[PDB]
RNA sequence: GUCAAGCCGAGGAGA
RNA sequence: UCUCCUCGGCUUGAC
RNA sequence: GUCAAGCCGAGGAGA
RNA sequence: UCUCCUCGGCUUGAC
């Protein structure tokens, strides 16, 4: 019951046969059916050319991995052959190497390939290599860059190619490489303003993906045009002259504590250059061991961002926000005094209670909650009301708490009530942002529901702007954000729908439509650039990308040289770890071992007699002087308290240049596995 | 008339002179020879030595046990010493401790000696100590696994040697250990999948058991590769085209239903998932106290399984297993009745009685009964008419119901019939699944019927994939079931015969045969890993394996940290039991005692006048709206009725967070012993 | 020698 | 955490 | 089938 | 170099 259309098959024509490709369509453009159709063409081919027949696709989306198996490719291709879809959410309990010899045809995120490489080149597992196989298709091409993943698999390759290259001229006896298909919308352009610039860009592109030709549907392209429509642009921008009375407030607080700490910050409050100095100050501080100035570079870090959030949410988040790590750091203080008096602490603390009392009070004000917040309430009223249930919401913002909060709060709005919208809100799985993660699992059921469509209004972050291929949507909106010409164009092209709706919130002050026209010229340059590479010469496009090849390989090569070691120091203990707040020390280097090659710990009762531990099995672990250093955990039955080398300050035996290394594996020197027959009775 | 073989020999060379290891060899490799060769010149050694000879023989399996005194060991070894074979269905009348000291051989269960060696910890019996023995064998040592019993025992006796390591070192005297022997076919693959990880857990089954080496057969391996055959797999799979017309019935009624309540399940029917999911609904309409839904979601759960049954066996077991259960509660209703109206058990009675007349109709349709069962016929009625009487036959299922319906129908079906074959189903002895238990007498019975050829055909399940040691069969197959490699493996190496037939019949849907290449691999990776192993060098192994012993014991400390009480709360009567179905007040905390900390049970006259007992002694004991509480039973002479706490709902006095623990001892709060004082006159 | 009921823990499979 | 299966142990009772 | 924690690298945006 | 976001992989654990 396979379907395919003109335009699908003029463009994938030249792939039937041979010719390595790109293809380069707009979005819902069936790419997905062209890829099936592909595949079963290829297989049958091998099935009469009486050759094993192997094919993969690649996805940096393990929600495209599951959708692409479910929804296009297995129920057409089910009968035929073998299919399954791998993930990391897939326990993929089988094997990789197996799957590549059982199902005949395989779906899955990159790297599980380059993992099975990795360890077939370093010989622990038999692993996998690219002549096992017989086609490669790759989506979302563009994100074949400088190094990424697909990339680096596209490095395997050539350097396989130009080892057939060198032997063609000098022995018949060659190494089969497979046939490479890519498909994508926005090839994109890295940051090229010339035009001749993103033409190189594009070749960089064709070269690292050896295409032979981008192959863009021209005579069909018109009905194409017909049969895809586009949404109706729509600009909303709102002036920010309201927030005085809570916003000034919270700048005469912090202008206050500058007075305290006699500092000039020399530029704009709530601004993230304000933060990055900040950044830079209290690194600054924990290097030189002077306190007074780090941990209220650290409150003026809060403040900044408590600022921002003000400046896109309304003022009760950052209030809760302010409250809940002062409550924490009051917690700590509690704790600190159970075991066994400051004047910094405690001058902030009597500055800051008041003036949390008095936000409290001036936070919940309807009259001037904000300007971009009533923009885009009367603009969901208006959609919403005027499609007649008929309405699919897409919301996009930048960070966690704008979600979450923007839910919670067109929830307890009761025009969205009456309207009867219902929000959710979406996010990565990572914890972050001091905001409950998001199974897998759980994205999974809200992007279901919002299918079936319990979930008329959903709001998310760049994670919804690619994939999520949705038969419906008619409202689609960006929240004071803005990313690129790329992000863009996908968060447009997903109301797909008839009549279909894109808008933009921003500020006056802020230069956003400034962006939104930098991605319009992008996008119009790269389809003159893709006419341009179109219309060269086979033969110069031959050498072209050649030398993008030779580019990337030597680029490889001598940025591996410059990562053979590049930092080589064998001091097991040559150093001694201080707290980051306090210059109290915690412990040397000859104290510490490492568990599975993963975790660094410290096992001593020297250890253990002075933090203090926070309870809410995996209680967290404070200093004496409020810092926190760690995390308890459980493993080998022991329960060995793990930290962040981040929490901690250095200190060399020799010199003693404090600095911050924020991370272990930056650092040269090499701590030994814990060898447990101690603790031994 | 003892006899051995030149790998036996080859194999158990090493532990004829101290050397405490394991032994893997294929199955039907005359282990048990082996064993009992080994156990003959040990013995004979102590008698030589003048020093006391103990040798102990543990099976998890009781069938092993007996057969091994019956068969192979007894028979050789009866003249020479005294031997006795010990089980629960053995009545153990001498003692365990007499029998220590009066057979001077031993053939146990594992924790009849785990129990003995208990009470002499706990000081009420005797008991017995390691100390006491000389030589322990062990078969299946792939189960000491975790926290197994052979583990249990084996982390006693690792304390023991680090006890005595210490000693060494500090003080001569020492307690003696007992020499360690150990026996089975597949050490196992604890799920991993790099075989570095395998190499983990094979020395990780080496340090439980205090193995010196694996020492598998290589010089005289050859032989036994052509002493030993090997069955000819085969797989057979059909797709589940068929059943519409009852089926889709059956889905139509659950969709009936879901519209009633309201709810969307958002997974396929019949999937075990939309049994979890019914699971997590009722638990939580139970804690909330709502109706018509936890009603309804049992519903749901007996659709499910009849869904699943439907697809496995044909459609009459399900027909009946709904019209059974129905028509127990249609029973429950009348009694309801008869002491003293409902809607939402009307409504599933009226929509349930006519579709079950209309399916008992469509039930008996012999054009499309299914797919797989066709299959299997087909196979069977081959297998056997070319066997010419020389056919012993074995199905492997996965339910009660599976092997009892398939056990009756194929002495309904003719072909069968003039075949001659003759069908016993097979079950474990305790009851379950609505299917009338087997005894572990019958279980005997049947096996030798089996044995002697009456029986040509024995259904069971994973009771039979171990032991059962025949010296003929021909035929094994696995009906849509699948576990694991081991599973698989002991399956497969059960055809004792020149001509041996392995068959699998598998749903096309189903990925029966994923599992089937994955339980290869592993025993493929199994097989290196011993390798690498055995070719380890000795004092990096010795080093591994202590660490593991490490490993275990500090497991086993730390478990019983978190298990010292974990939960000490001595509340006696602050709890009140309403019913589950119906949220009617049963009983508080004080009216309730206990027997021989053994029964949980209410004697108040309140209670008694609430329930009706439902006819067929040991009559049951249901509730007002229809809820099964518990049974009488006659303790004491008493006729007291004790209840199960899973069919009850906790509400505890202070904030009742209404909760279900399906068991009692899952609860903190202890509850007295019945001191019967009272009753009296 | 047969049966019933109940309780305790363990393992494997699935999800 | 749920389901299915498997195990063996313990108590009580009856024939 | 569900959850938590931790680690490794990659990309994009900003500055 | 910093911040924000995004990704996928790996280990451990628990239910
Ligand atoms: N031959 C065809 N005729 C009509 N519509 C098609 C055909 N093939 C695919 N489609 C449509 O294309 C959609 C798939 O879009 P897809 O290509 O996955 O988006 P993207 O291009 O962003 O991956 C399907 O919903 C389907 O309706
Ligand atoms: N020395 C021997 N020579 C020939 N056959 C033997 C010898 N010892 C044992 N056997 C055979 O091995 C069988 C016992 O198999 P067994 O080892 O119990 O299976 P498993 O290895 O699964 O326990 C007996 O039927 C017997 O015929
Ligand atoms: F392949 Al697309 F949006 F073009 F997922
Ligand atoms: F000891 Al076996 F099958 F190998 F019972
Ligand atoms: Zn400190
Ligand atoms: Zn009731």
């Amino acid at each position: 019951e396979l379907q395919l259309r003109p335009y699908q098959m003029e463009v994938a024509q030249p792939a039937l046969d041979g010719k390595n490709i790109i293809i380069c369509l707009p979005t819902g453009s069936g790419k997905t059916r062209v890829a099936v159709y592909i595949t079963k063409d290829h297989l049958d081919k091998k099935k009469q050319a009486s050759e094993s027949g192997k094919v993969i696709v690649l996805v940096n989306k393990v929600m495209l991995a599951e959708q692409l198996f479910r929804k296009e490719f297995n129920p057409y291709l089910k009968k035929w052959y073998r299919i399954i879809g791998l993930s990391g959410d897939t326990q993929l309990k089988i094997s990789f190497p197996e799957v590549v010899k059982s199902y005949d045809v395989i779906i899955s995120t990159a790297q599980i390939l380059e993992n099975s490489l990795l360890n077939l080149e370093s010989g622990d597992d038999d692993g996998v290599q690219l002549s096992d196989f017989s086609l490669i298709i790759i989506d979302e091409c563009h994100h074949t860059n400088k190094e990424a993943v697909y990339n680096n698999i596209m490095r395997r390759y050539l350097k396989q190619k130009l080892r057939n290259n060198d032997l063609k001229k000098q022995n018949k006896p060659a190494i089969p490489l497979p046939q490479i298909l890519g498909l994508t919308a926005s090839p994109g352009v890295g940051a090229a303003k010339k035009q001749s610039e993103a033409e190189k860009h594009i070749l960089n592109i064709c070269a690292n993906l050896d295409a032979f030709t981008i192959k863009t549907v021209k005579e069909n392209l018109g009905q194409l045009k017909h049969q895809i429509k586009e949404p109706c642009k729509k600009f909303v921008i709102a002036d920010d002259t309201r927030e005085n009375p809570f916003k000034e407030k919270l700048l005469e607080i912090m202008a206050s504590i500058q007075t305290y700490c006699q500092k000039s910050p020399m530029s704009d409050f709530g601004t993230q250059h304000y933060e990055q100095w900040a950044i830079q100050m209290e690194k600054k501080a924990a290097k030189d061991g002077n306190r007074k100035d780090r941990v209220c570079a650290e409150h003026l870090r809060k403040y900044n961002e408590a600022l921002q959030i003000n400046d896109t949410i309304r003022m009760i988040d950052a209030y809760s926000h302010l409250e809940t790590f002062y409550t924490d750091e009051k917690e700590k203080k509690f704790a600190v005094l159970n075991d066994s008096l400051d004047e910094t602490d405690e001058f902030l603390m009597n500055l800051f209670f008041d003036n949390k009392k008095m936000l409290k009070k001036l936070a919940e004000n309807p009259k001037y909650e904000n300007e971009k917040l009533i923009k885009l309430r009367n603009t969901i009223l208006e959609q919403f009301t005027r499609s007649e249930e008929s309405s699919r919401g897409i919301i996009f913002t930048k960070t966690r708490q704008s979600t979450y909060a923007l839910s919670q709060w067109i929830m307890e709005n009761a025009k969205f009530a009456e309207v009867g919208v219902k929000a959710h809100h979406l996010i990565g799985a990572g914890h972050s942002s001091e905001v409950k993660p998001m199974t897998q699992t759980e994205q999974k059921e809200v992007i279901s529901k919002f299918r079936t469509g319990e979930i008329n209004l959903l709001i998310a972050t760049t994670v919804a702007e690619e994939g999520l291929d949705i038969k419906e949507c008619n409202i689609v909106i960006r929240y004071g954000l803005v990313t690129n010409e790329i992000a863009m164009v996908q968060a447009r092209g997903r109301a797909r729908a008839d009549e279909s709706t894109y808008v933009l919130v921003t500020s006056s002050g802020s230069g956003v439509t400034e962006r939104e026209i930098v991605n319009d010229f992008r996008e119009k340059m790269m389809y003159k650039a893709i006419n341009r590479v179109q219309n060269m010469k086979p033969e110069e496009y031959a050498h072209k990308i050649l030398e993008l090849q030779v580019q990337s390989i030597l680029e490889k090569k001598m940025k591996v040289k410059r990562s053979i070691a590049k930092q080589y120091n064998d001091n097991p203990s040559l150093i001694t770890l201080l707290c980051k707040n306090c210059s109290m020390l915690v412990c040397s280097g000859e104290n510490i071992h490492v568990v599975e090659k993963m975790h660094h710990v410290n096992m001593t009762p020297e250890f253990k007699g002075l933090y203090i531990v926070r309870e809410n099995t995996n209680g967290e672990i404070i200093c004496k002087c409020g810092q926190a250093w760690g995390t308890m955990m459980v493993h080998k039955g022991l329960d060995l308290p793990c930290l962040k080398i981040r929490n901690f300050v250095v200190n060399f035996k020799n010199n003693s240049p404090k600095k911050q290394y924020k991370k272990w594996v930056e650092l040269p020197i090499r701590f030994p596995d814990l060898d447990y027959s101690e603790y031994c009775l």
